[PDB]
DNA sequence: CAATCGTAGGAGACCTTTGGTCTCCCTGCAGAT
DNA sequence: ATCTGCAGGGTCTGGTTCCAGACCTACGATTG
């Protein structure tokens, strides 16, 4: 009963589910790079795959991530960047054994009634900590939110409930 | 000794230059998905793993792959594509034991010579099939372009000269 | 450090060489033989 | 099948045969 989750973006993370009902959740490794002469935040490839080589979860082990759908008002920097870290982090978990399953937003967001709210992240961090409250204090910082948004995926993709 | 080459995009190639003098290009793996009710094809990641697991070249061995730039007149679509098979692509090499080297066309075109060409699909093709002769055949046909720049990474990669 | 705001954006190599100049794809989708 | 031409484009799920309604992210910058 292991399960991933995965926000694939540069402030993501990636959450792990035991079968004994433990968690663990990891900020998503990064690097700042040189683009066009200005510094520009990129996922850190060796350190992800050393990540998940050291994770305990056994292949096989599926790893739900959120699938890249950026809008088309978004600038063609955000498309290359949301294709780019999406692709890094399919290649990264098949490499590793992990079974990807990509999840939409929609769906996870609907699963745990968060759709239309005034504060979305805020209520994914809380929505986290409710079902995994040893995380309650890895999630009290708004920066913390895509380690909500992991955990939440793997909530999912385990089939937890709200209480 | 050993050297490899990457064109990561969805008609590119890889090619993988032997210590003995030998060579092999393959076309890059890819399947057809559904994206808003029409068919795109993007890169298999399994079959890519698998192809590079399936490789001689040891541990350590380079990967010379094209930088991804797409034009700033190029669709959003475009952007996230060239990122997409771009992370897939570096996050397989990484994985599978090899050391990754970004090259700018601009680069592997000018050693060659190259540059400014109005033909420069046809001129790859030729420029390949004199430095490797036995893929003659497997360079006859115009979507044959992507192989072509796959073996002028790899000989960028390994200091081959035209005659 | 951590949060907020507002728009949506190229990037690179090598020279002219401490800024300038010139170069380079790709995707998606319809058509034609 | 292979190639040519040419413009630069959302995508998803829950509800059916298209509709209705939903969803981000990046890149720079400034504020304490
Ligand atoms: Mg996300
Ligand atoms: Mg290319």
């Amino acid at each position: 009963g292991w399960v991933i989750g995965v926000d694939p973006d540069i402030g993501g993370a990636i959450a792990v589910l035991s079968p004994d009902g433990s968690s663990q959740v990891f900020d998503n490794p990064f690097v700042h790079i040189v683009v066009s002469e200005v510094i520009r935040k990129r996922l850190d490839t060796k350190s992800i795959i050393q990540l998940l080589r050291g994770l305990d979860a056994p292949p096989g082990t599926t790893a739900y991530i959120e699938k890249s759908s950026p809008f088309p008002t978004d600038g063609k920097q955000g498309w290359w960047s949301t294709g780019f870290s999406y692709g890094l982090w399919i290649a990264s978990l098949v490499a590793s054994g992990f079974s990807v399953v990509p999840i939409a937003s929609q769906t996870w967001k609907a699963y745990f009634g968060l759709m239309r709210s005034e504060t979305p992240k805020d209520d994914s961090r809380q929505a986290a900590s409710i079902l995994f409250p040893d995380k309650d204090q890895s999630l009290k910082l708004k920066k913390h939110a895509g380690r909500a948004e992991a955990l939440l995926l793997a909530a999912y993709g385990k089939g937890l409930v709200l209480p």
